[PDB]
Formats: structure tokens, sequence, C-alpha cells
């Protein structure tokens, strides 16, 4: 998933 992309949120893990 893009959960780890600051593009929308933050470059966490998911």
């Amino acid at each position: 998933r893009g959960g780890r992309l600051y593009r929308r949120r933050f470059v966490v893990g998911r």
C-alpha cells in the first residue's frame, strides 16, 4: 500500500 508515502500522508509503514 501507499501508506508509507508522504505524497498523501506520511512515509510510515503501510
